[PDB]
């Protein structure tokens, strides 16, 4: 029996609006590393199956991620929490993007799309993203103080997506406005936003992009050496998946990496001098922007002595796995030189491992270089405001003094 409150649910958005449940994950790793998280009827975040297995250890997250024949992404999608009254069809519509497909459909799409994430493809974005990062940090520093999320974290992930796709400069504002409405949450600050309508507008825009382009886009829509290509429709769903996979994730890694530097000033001093490229992985481990994704067992499977049954969901808590005391040396220390760094912030190794990981790391290293260049003495003004979501670990706002000159308490 682990020591938790009765009825505790690790996917409860009301927890994450205030804090990460770090103590509770540490209790599970220690005492019940695979634990049945029951959910009362009508309180399952859109799932009506009585609860899920909480997976808290890094080795178990890797084993589930490897065995995608047993642990399905398609069956229930991979997001483990929606509003409790969501219609089943709105969970199943996720199946149109590759993250929520199984083999064979997933395998074909992943092989085709991997073309867009070659070393050359990602490297071709470096210089424009470096220039853009420099101006973002300089403009924020010139403002003196402001919301770090909006003025520092937000723009570069969006420009990385826009650059990868070759989106015309004049269309970036509208693309960014759709993208910022599309990853749903349950936060009252965004309750009036409709993610469906924006997703639909982005699909239309992308299908036309495919029509007109007829960089990475040409490669994806033309037959490759094994004869495969995206239809315009599949290209539309590919663009939607980038808009949701690569926006708030990287953005939250930037905000929480800065929050870590503020908490660990010796690491920030070391970073500013040395700018180690290993920093990006430690920032992703520390930030764990996706707290959890799930799978559904398609057959009975014994996982580390626990008998998972056909049809049951398993929720991989990357936030727990990334602090696994058996894997990391002193996981509760932020160490920008950590190497190796076998974190699962981009997933456990397997078929769905984040295809954007190198682009995310480049975006993170470029923005931190620019922050070091333009605002080396930044200090926070007030505590971060966290996002109400049961699976995304988000920071909505964080007021900072970029100059470090204002008085602090
Ligand atoms: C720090 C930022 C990021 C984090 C933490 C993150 C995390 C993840 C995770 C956890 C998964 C699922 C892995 C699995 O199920 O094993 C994933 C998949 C994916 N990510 Fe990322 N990601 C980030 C940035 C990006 C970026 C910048 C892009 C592209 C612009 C991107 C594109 C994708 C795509 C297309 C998938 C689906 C892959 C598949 O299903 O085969 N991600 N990411
Ligand atoms: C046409 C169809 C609409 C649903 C799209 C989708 O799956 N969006 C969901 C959030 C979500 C889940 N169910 C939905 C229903 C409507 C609108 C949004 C959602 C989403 O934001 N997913 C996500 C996955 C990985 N990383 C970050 C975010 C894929 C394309």
């Amino acid at each position: 029996s682990p020591n938790l409150p009765p009825g505790f649910d690790f996917t409860d958005p009301a927890i994450y609006a205030e804090r990460l449940p770090v103590a509770e994950f540490a209790e599970l790793r220690s005492a019940a590393p695979i634990w049945w998280n029951g959910q009362d009827p009508g309180k399952g975040g859109g799932f009506h199956d009585g609860g899920f297995w909480a997976i808290t250890k890094l080795n178990d997250v890797k084993e589930i991620s490897r065995h995608s024949d047993v642990f399905s992404s398609y069956e229930n999608g991979v997001i483990p929490r929606f509003k409790n009254d969501i219609a089943r069809e709105d969970i199943e519509v996720q199946r149109f993007v590759m993250l929520n497909m199984d083999a064979p459909h997933h395998t074909r799409l992943r092989k085709i799309i991997s073309r867009g994430f070659t070393p050359r493809a990602v490297g071709r974005l470096h210089d424009e993203l470096q220039e853009r990062a420099q101006k973002i940090a300089a403009e924020a520093a010139a403002a003196g103080s402001g919301d770090f999320v909006e003025q520092v974290s937000c723009e570069l992930p969006l420009q990385a997506i826009a650059g990868l796709l070759g989106v015309p400069q004049e269309d970036r504002g509208k693309l960014f406005h759709w993208s910022n409405e599309m990853t749903g949450n349950e936060d009252p600050e965004y309750a009036h936003i409709d993610p469906k309508a924006s997703s639909a507008e982005l699909i239309g825009y992308a299908m036309k992009m495919a029509e007109e382009k007829a960089d990475i886009v040409t490669q994806l829509i033309q037959a490759d050496i094994d004869g495969e290509k995206l239809s315009d429709d599949e290209f539309g769903f590919f663009v939607v998946m980038l808009a949701v996979a690569g926006n708030e994730t990287t953005r939250n890694s930037i905000t929480q990496g800065m929050m870590a530097f503020a908490e660990h000033p010796d690491q920030w001093e070391l970073y500013k001098k040395v700018r180690p490229e290993t920093a990006a992985d430690e920032i992703v481990r520390w930030a764990t922007p996706v707290t959890a994704f799930q799978r559904t067992a398609l057959r009975d499977y014994e996982l580390s002595g626990v008998q998972i049954k056909k049809g049951q969901r398993v929720v991989m808590f990357y936030r727990s796995a990334n602090f696994d005391e058996e894997v990391f040396q002193d996981p509760f220390t932020f160490n920008i030189l950590r190497n190796p760094n076998p974190h699962v912030g981009f997933g456990g190794t397997g078929a769905h491992y984040c295809i954007g990981a190198n682009l995310a790391r480049m975006t993170i290293n470029l923005i931190f270089n620019a922050v070091a260049d333009h605002m080396p003495d930044l200090k926070p003004i007030s505590a971060p405001e966290r996002l109400r979501s049961g699976w995304l670990n988000g920071i909505k706002h964080w007021q900072v003094d970029y100059t470090g000159r204002l008085p602090v308490a």
